């Protein structure tokens, strides 16, 4: 089986105040692939800020952190299964302020691949 990848982009620009997208796909679309979860982490924020997004196929998203918060975040395109779909992990982040600057990861765990991640930097 292929490897697998993870495209992001080095950096997104939003609008202060206003929404972006973090885009996050996993390549290449891999017949046979399960995926289990995909996060995504600011391993810069403080410790109960750090976990700001997650995806599971059957679980569902849940956002940790209170900042963002699901609040202010949602997958635009992850579904779960009620099939599951998470190739697409983007991220929308509403309300956007100068504190959410950072590095972002977006990280896929994956059978039989294991995990695979890239990062973004978050400008305002």
């Amino acid at each position: 089986m292929q490897d697998v990848r993870v495209q992001v982009l080095p950096e997104v620009r939003g609008q202060l105040g206003g929404t972006v997208e973090l885009p996050c796909h996993l390549l290449p679309p891999v017949p046979g692939l399960y995926i289990s979860l995909v996060t995504w982490q600011r391993p810069d924020a403080p410790a109960n800020h750090q976990n700001v997004a997650a995806f599971h196929p059957k679980s569902g998203p849940s956002f940790s952190s209170p900042k963002p918060g699901s609040e202010r975040l949602s997958f635009v395109s992850a579904k779960q299964s009620t099939e599951a779909e998470l190739q697409d992990a983007t991220l929308a982040l509403h309300g956007l302020t100068v504190e959410d600057e950072g590095n972002y990861t977006c990280e896929f765990s994956t059978s039989p691949k294991g995990s695979v991640r890239g990062m973004t930097w978050l400008r305002v």
